[PDB]
RNA sequence: CGCGGUAAUUCCAGCUCCAAUAGCGUAAUUUAAGUUGUUGCAGUUAAAAAGCUCGUAGUUGGACUUUG
């Protein structure tokens, strides 16, 4: 039944790491009374490790879009329970989204704006900094040719994200390929 | 543009000198003309903003969708 917590696209076989994440997810469903009720409906569809720095790993778990709103209500508590099981790792939930390529020249086919690459990358960035809310964005175009984005986070949720700023920057570059640094505006 | 009204560098002549030269002078059009201006002109007082507003055609129209 631990494989009923994973629905990989195309009914593909979960890898050796997804089963560990799924198996760890099943345990919290029954062991933790607080999360008993909520975790029943929730399920994931992928999971991967990303190296951050200093032999540190980050568990990036993708979630069905329809369930992206249910995880938020139990995001703060669930991450605490999964991080202890996955010692020395940070858990990040990102809803799955499709990126439809722009139509060719003179094509009648339409494309919803949410399926655009820019709209998806911005949406991934918002799901990456949960529970922190973005309050500003800056993009600096360096003379050499590279560009770096600076994201301002609400200082209210600073205790739950101050230690993850390195994981956010590393996780976002692999999913988007863009440099990002997070900062808290003075208040 | 001006010269000539009794001491004319300007007219009529001689001399001398100058330019082009087997050629040179005189009587539509291009250049000069950014004096027709697309490149590229003007409109306070020199020529030139309609007394004022609406308004169709015309002309002109913010940003955003695949990057790395
Ligand atoms: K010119
Ligand atoms: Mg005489
Ligand atoms: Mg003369
Ligand atoms: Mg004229
Ligand atoms: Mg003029
Ligand atoms: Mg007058
Ligand atoms: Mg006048
Ligand atoms: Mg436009």
């Amino acid at each position: 039944t631990s494989k009923q917590k994973i629905h990989k696209d195309k009914a593909a076989e979960p890898s050796e790491h997804e089963v560990s994440v799924g198996q760890a997810f099943f345990d919290l469903e029954n062991t933790n009374q607080e999360l008993k009720s909520e975790l029943k409906d929730l399920y994931i569809n992928s999971a991967t490790q990303i190296d951050v720095s200093g032999n540190r790993k980050a568990v990036v778990i993708h979630v069905p879009y329809r369930l992206r709103k249910a995880f938020r209500k139990v995001h703060v508590r669930l991450v605490r329970e999964l991080e202890k099981k996955f010692s020395g790792k940070d858990v990040i939930f990102i809803a799955t989204r499709r990126i439809v390529r722009p139509p060719k020249r003179g094509s009648a086919a339409q494309r919803p704006r949410t399926r655009t690459l820019t709209s998806v990358h911005d949406a991934i960035l918002e799901d990456l900094v949960v529970p922190a809310e973005i309050v500003g964005k800056r993009t600096r175009y360096r003379v050499d040719g590279s560009k770096i984005m600076k994201v301002y986070l609400d200082p209210k949720e600073r205790n739950n994200t101050e230690y993850k700023l390195e994981t956010f920057s590393a996780v976002y570059r692999k999913l988007s390929g863009k440099d990002v640094v997070f900062e808290y505006p003075i208040t």
